[PDB]
């Protein structure tokens, strides 16, 4: 009932015979589900040279072949989204519904990126002499190192192979070792679409030497990363110090400011269903919740009946619309974070403790007037827990938003002109979703500042991290 | 008397030294004391860094046609003080006057370019998939920026670091040349008589380990600009990286050229001897390595060593001179070193190889003849006064020569052949390709390398990338 | 004559007077005195004129982006320097309050240099090929000579907006300004003389203005048409240079609606639309005409209204404390007359104004007119002038129909709190300008056009050069 | 199967057999037999449609660009999927060989597919504002109901330049295809429809051509007009569209010159443009038609061009090995008889074919000119079939303003080996396209269009919706 996994090197798929592997499990069920093999040193050497030798001529191929390409394996990934999501629900633990939307989005977001591999625009300078021609060119940059994690471990993965491929770049990339079925079966699409041999590679092992190794090959040129802060500016400095261009999607500690003049309980109502999604295991999850004081408690009230609807369960069951947690750590985690907040005065007005049954089962919790020390509302909590506050002024409220070192999603809801122009323009924030959710379209960009990343991924700034610029100036 | 007064500036004040430790300051041709320049405390950096936040506040604000206005007046200083600021630069720098003026009315036009790319910073507007939604794509200046610029073109480098930080709607707290500072001084000046707010600009001196490492630390400050060698380009950006603060870089190149035997072959050799020794070859896309086609290659030769001699080595304000000494004695000893490792790899010195006579720090131009491709000259960036020459028979094995090293900032070739341009443009690893001319100087066109040469780019279009962020906002109304 | 400077031709480089030429009294429209004569071009003339700018634009279209735009600059310094001598020339025969003639002149000046920073921007595309041997470009070239027509009512920066798009794309020109009102484009002949434009790049020209641009528009060197004027003129224009297959951009009349919501600042917005109505008085393209008020605001707004058309002070342009203008010409009184008794037979009140002032000069007062019908003139045809109709509203989809019935599409105005109805109202305009609150269409960095009857093509922005820009692909094999 | 396809009209999602309409016989080029009845939409029937496009257009113009895009990629699919038998009708009605008009499909597909990702990217500009409370935002969006008239050179591949740019723009389209050769449009109508395009967005219609275009054009709800065709239809239609202040692009014939330098490869150029121009008997816009070969590489150009063209094979379309087909009517075979007759006349050589072919079918000999001069009609006029003519040239700046002489500016073609000769003639001509070494005008992504009296606007590429979007400026203080 779950998939073999594989390495994929060079156009080939490789078994455990003469590997380590490691233990799949399910989080819903502890249960071992299968054994992911490990890359040697030797296979990370010949996915990297195999996807140099493949960069020679795969850079020069059509975008209109490359796009035909990719927008088969984006049709083959919308045939078999039901089993491609079964096996995430089984090694991520997300509800069935939510892992096939996550096949379909990664679909939109490879054809995009097909689509937009035609469009990496150069541009003609008018020059001061009429025997010059100026032209600023965008190239692509060469073999890209890729690492992506397990909470959206199809749709992460993805845009790593969707940004390599159709810039014309090629890719060794390793996916999240403990939710991997996502992974192989991107290896399989590819493949069956006939991807020439080294332009996707995948790989797994112990994370921090994989990437070492990748980094430091000198043939990778540029590395792509999304994952946690502290990671990424290990890894950030590393390549930063062997001169390699990367990007970089990080945490995030999204604020929510709820204004006195929004449509109140319809926001309660959409913030309740889209946090809980992923059960908050999201990089832009709504968690700082900043309320009016003159609607808080209507908010509060709206909130905590959206919550009661959700049902917690395995992930393939029918009705469940929230799935366990990813691991064991991340239940003691969530645990921390409602005693560090119960500590200082805070009120679980639900859930805030763990659910029984094998696997990582926890209730949807919803922290009333947590204070500006709980970690609830300064360290990222990635989980089914909200923290919300009243807010007096406005402004108040926007310095609380902008005080993390954190920014990549903020969310408003709002009816006035001038609340939502003022709030957008002084959120720090690579992201501001005022009265919606709008980050889905994978023709907008996705990107964060300060300590949640580097460049973009989707829109027309995708290829940016992937492409260099090369001035050309003929006289004649 | 005939050297100005050396200042710190930090938000809307020049400081004297007042106690402060300095450094002299030396001219390069007399080896004469020109001044002492003082160096910043760690208290001095903060306040500079605090400074430049208090104005990034509301300059972030300001109408981008109220600052074009701005930096075009500072521009307009800068093209009346033009013979002044040459002077102290061919002073404390070496280079002959006529290149020190002409840098700095290049810096004029870069800084009116960026008055006029400050209107220019355009949003996006995304067609929504639902009526009811606005998608904009915003690009917002960053914050706080701390800028470190070499001493090779004192000037206009550090005009390259102003005009982007200040055009975007960001500030600045610089860190110019200590061994060539007077052309910082004069940017502080102008941009203060300007009016340019207190807080925008802060220039800052001292060891220069220490004081990167302060400003790179610092909190407010949230994106670096670094030119300069590629070690020192390496060790920033890590501790940038580590900090996720955002960095672009304008490090070394080693640039080659490719001559074709269906160039104009007489016209390359007079146009690459004069372009390459200009600031006696201390130019970061100085033309390096010379790949002639064989049967080009002996005309070639003799037409550039006949070119090469015609060159005047002398004070940088003595009439006629072209060429000046060397920034220091540290880059006589390095040019030894090339020519003394070439001759011990059987390479023919054609012209040039030594030190020239005098008090200062004079280098003869040098050419060098079939270094092979393990000597200095073909690996290590020179950054001075020498070249090497070596034949070619395939262009494609040329080509791979010209990739071969990390560096990729500038390269040149010269051809009459549509289709030697189009290969060799499409094949060269390098951020900028001239073809039978030197087109880098205009300021609306983006300057920048690739590999270790750096990341990012300076001027054009592209000048404002690394100092603007993306927000994407979405409304539902 | 002797505060007024000297109307001249301007072609080749040189300035022509009246010798041998037929002339037409240029008169101030506040005194009814006239100012000086003003000679026409000769067929002959128009020819040189024509001649001489092609063999400009040989040369002009391959200057250096830069050394047009340092040339472009140095003119619109020029331009600054003199505002108030060209200024007090515009409101001596036009008639507009000083103030206004130079901030116009000002305006203009901005609008030069912004086209002097973008004609080093006119950006052609690279296009991934294909093959890897291919090099596929789009370039954008200067199309030619280009003959412009601008009106009276902004005479010198109507003008301007013809010289400085066709020069700062690399084209040459032949303009006929207004006849009425010439002293304006005499005096930017002269500073664009002054800062040492090439000879030929510019040339003005005067006449019969049917006769003339006719001729112009069947030049055979002509390749492109540029005019701002009426609707039923630019249709005859357009219709010639068509059947030529010759490129036009025009920018003719509107009939702006504006939009207030309930939640607006309606005192705000009142203050505000009663002293930006009467610029010019009200002969501004884009002026506020159709004021729709919900229902519910609607007493409140018209008594603040009311009480800010009463502060206007109506004289001569050059007196000091004069608001407001007389009238460009004696057939614009009778034209307003006209809208007033039309309104006044199908039931409208007449809230203030409603009448011709005293004197030999054009003075009409600033009118408001209440509750106009559907089939009134007022609510129908653009009365270009000092007078507008304020209705209610109910419901906010039916404004908006009444907003967009007419043809005209050229401004529009909204004052609103809601960020819906501002994404509402902003998207179902048809209007090429929507203000929201403000009035914002002047900064030289955006585009200004219609749609519909009113026209097509833009001025100012990134759009400046697209009429005069041709679109060549160049594709290579190598 | 040698069956031939019902001609239909299609209106507001509703297909129309005759039922009781005029008809017009539609006849095979190549045998000269009756294949069918086309029938002619009434007055009633082009007022349905334009009403059904501009109710169509209300819901549509808001639809998803996502949306929009997958619907246009099914058609596109649909589109290759009945390719042959779309190709085999063509083939029947207009007479080009089956092989070129499959690719007329295929192409078509891939212009469409490349507009449907293009719809997605309309996008607005944010201008940084002059103050922090304002916002200001440029739009673009779909001007309303189009009319659009297509030929029948390539009348698959020309109609869905329409319809594809309409449609993902946003706009509705009431088009009106060659009667001539009618079975293509019916395809698109058939595609489109089972495609689920919703009904009104695109309409087909018929008729007496001028009749039916004037009323398109003077329909008010239509508010853009697209011509591909000659010139004087085009200037007729272009001044009617001017006169109502309508938006039009225009696609006009061509006359292109080809510029053979001496350092070319010279046999490389003969072979590829004696292959490329007898494609469709040359009834081609951007047909080379003047051949200016540098007099070093005359003779070996002549030799090499006339042993290629050699090879063609002249028959029936759907016959093997047949290369090329008849012309499209017979007035195109006494047209071309005239430009033989005026060239001998004036001196020129008929190198081979000059004469019409046996059978009843318009079929005739490829036909090579040799040194036509500057009076031959050859020389001047678009011949738009199998004819060139080829003359020396000494210097290129003479052959550049031989090129440049036509009032004509389409497609233009050069041959070379140096750089500088690429860019001093790529630079020089003065056409819309320059092809150097090869012929690189297929792609969608690249824009298809001409200068001068060759039209304006472009087809394909980002700069394929450039007519049918409006610019809004919105401007907003908060």
């Amino acid at each position: 009932d779950y998939a073999p996994l594989r390495l994929y090197i060079d156009g080939r798929f490789h078994d455990a015979d003469g590997r380590r592997t490691q233990p799949v499990v399910d989080p819903g069920t502890t249960r071992v589900l299968g054994e992911l093999p490990h890359a040697t040193a030797h296979d990370i050497d010949a996915a990297v040279q195999a996807a140099h030798r493949a960069f020679v001529t795969w850079r020069h191929e059509s975008p209109l072949v490359r796009s035909d390409l990719l927008r088969r394996a984006a049709a083959l990934a919308r045939e078999r989204a039901e089993t491609i999501g079964r096996h995430i629900t089984m090694d991520q633990g997300k509800p069935l519904r939510e892992a096939i939307a996550e096949v379909v989005s990664a679909a939109e977001q490879l054809e995009w990126h097909a689509e937009e591999g035609r469009r990496t625009y150069g541009r003609v300078v008018p020059a001061r002499s009429p025997d010059v021609m100026q032209t600023v060119l965008r190239e692509p940059i060469g073999v890209c190192a890729a690492f992506s994690p397990w909470n959206f471990p199809f749709s992460q993965a993805m845009h790593k192979i969707a940004a390599a491929l159709a810039s014309g770049c090629t890719l060794v990339l390793k996916g999240p070792e403990e939710s991997p079925s996502a992974i192989v079966a991107l290896a399989q699409l590819f493949h069956d679409a006939g991807l020439p041999p080294g332009c996707l590679n995948i790989v797994w092992g112990v994370p921090g030497d994989v990437s070492k190794q990748l980094i430091e090959a000198p043939q990778v040129r540029k590395i792509s990363f999304t994952g946690s802060v502290p990671v990424g500016k290990q890894l950030a400095a590393l390549a930063a110090s062997l001169m390699k261009r990367m990007t970089m999607e990080l945490g995030g500690h999204a604020p929510v400011l709820v204004c006195a003049d929004a449509d109140v309980e319809r926001a309660a109502a959409m913030l309740a269903a889209y946090k809980f999604r992923n059960a908050g295991q999201v990089c832009v999850s709504p968690t700082r919740f900043f309320v009016q004081r003159a609607a808080f408690d209507r908010f509060v009230c709206a909130y905590l009946d959206a919550v009661g609807t959700i049902r917690v369960g395995y992930g393939l069951d029918a009705g469940v619309t929230m799935g366990p947690l990813a691991h064991a750590r991340r239940v003691d985690e969530i645990d921390a974070f409602v005693a560090d907040a119960t500590a200082k005065g805070a009120q679980i007005a639900t859930g805030g403790m763990r659910l029984p049954g094998p696997g990582h089962y926890f209730a949807p919790t919803v922290v009333l007037g947590p204070t500006r020390d709980t970690r609830l509302m300064n360290d990222e909590p990635f989980g089914p827990i909200v923290g919300i506050v009243p807010f007096d002024d406005l402004d108040d409220a926007l310095a609380e938003a902008n005080r993390l070192p954190f920014g990549l999603a903020s969310y408003a809801f709002t009816t006035s002109a001038r609340n939502a122009h003022r709030i957008s323009r002084a959120l720090e924030a690579g992201m501001v979703n005022i009265n919606h959710f709008g980050m889905g379209p994978a023709e907008i960009p996705f990107g964060g500042v300060k300590d949640s990343g580097f460049g973009s991924e989707g829109g027309m700034e995708a290829f940016d991290g992937y492409l260099v610029t090369k001035f050309v100036t003929q006289m004649n």
